[PDB]
């Protein structure tokens, strides 16, 4: 049996190549200030934080953490949970995909290439507690790999300094791609401030400054669901100061 939704997520899986970087900075130029974009900050797992944005929402994407080299990270970590709950791996897996894990495998460096997937209409069909919901709520989600900063610390340390200079350039294509697809809504969070091991500053502020920039206005909403179970709560505080200026 295959589960509703699945076939047409599948069939608009689509790939953007590192030669479409410049497609896709185009696309926030053209959507840059549509929005007096309002921001916030929430301790929310990021399919939560969908559903509850989900019916306000004109077009709803969110941002998956993901492995570069294995679909599902080969499984506490943000994208096991997205697939456990709904239909993302169904898509990361579909043949059209595949380049963005062949070539990452090839790719000798743990930044990683700047292939993403889009997953357009991935239906959740779980709530965090892994209970099904009484229908499914569809969410098109973007896959892009942050750089491994732990990885790089312990085989390439002269690329130290590229980390930034990488999750920078990438973030701006996630933006890019929402963009590109006219998505209205956004759940972002602690992209690679966990197993790959960035600093959550630096993330957030990278965010930060893309909108207040290149971005500012191309959303009309962001939400930034850091899911943070230690009680002094420290990759969620860090977005809180960092994004006090945008929450206000
Ligand atoms: N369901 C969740 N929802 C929202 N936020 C979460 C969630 N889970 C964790 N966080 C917060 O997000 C922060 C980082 O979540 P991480 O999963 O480490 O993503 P990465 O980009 O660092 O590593 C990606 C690799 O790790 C995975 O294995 C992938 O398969 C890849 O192999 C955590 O500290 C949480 O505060």
């Amino acid at each position: 049996v295959r589960l509703p939704g699945l076939a047409a997520m599948r069939q608009g899986t689509r790939l953007f190549t590192p030669e479409q970087g410049e497609d896709l900075r185009e696309a926030l130029r053209r959507r840059r200030g549509s929005f007096q974009t309002t921001c916030e900050v929430t301790s929310e797992t990021t399919f939560a934080a969908a559903r509850r944005l989900r019916e306000k929402a004109s077009a709803l994407a969110a941002l998956n953490f993901a492995s570069a080299k294995n679909p599902g990270g080969g499984f506490q970590a943000q994208e096991e949970d997205l697939c456990r709950g709904s239909g993302l791996y169904f898509s990361l897996t579909s043949p059209q995909a595949e380049p963005y894990y062949a070539v990452n495998r090839q790719s000798h460096s743990a930044l990683y290439t700047d292939h993403l997937i889009y997953s357009p209409q991935v239906p959740i069909f779980r709530d965090d507690a892994g209970q099904l919901l009484p229908a499914p709520v569809p969410v098109n989600i973007i896959t892009a790999p942050a750089p491994n900063a732990g990885a790089v610390a312990q085989s390439r340390p002269e690329q130290l300094p590229q980390v930034l200079p990488t999750l920078r350039e990438r973030a701006r294509r996630v933006l890019g791609v929402a963009a590109w697809m006219e998505q209205t809504h956004l759940v972002l969070g602690a992209w690679g401030c966990g197993v790959f091991r960035n600093d959550p500053a630096g993330v957030a502020r990278t965010f930060r400054e893309l909108l207040e920039g290149e971005a500012q206005g191309a959303f009309e909403h962001v939400t930034f669901a850091v899911l943070d179970n230690h009680p002094q709560h420290p990759t969620l505080g860090a977005f809180r100061r960092e994004l006090e200026s945008l929450c206000l």
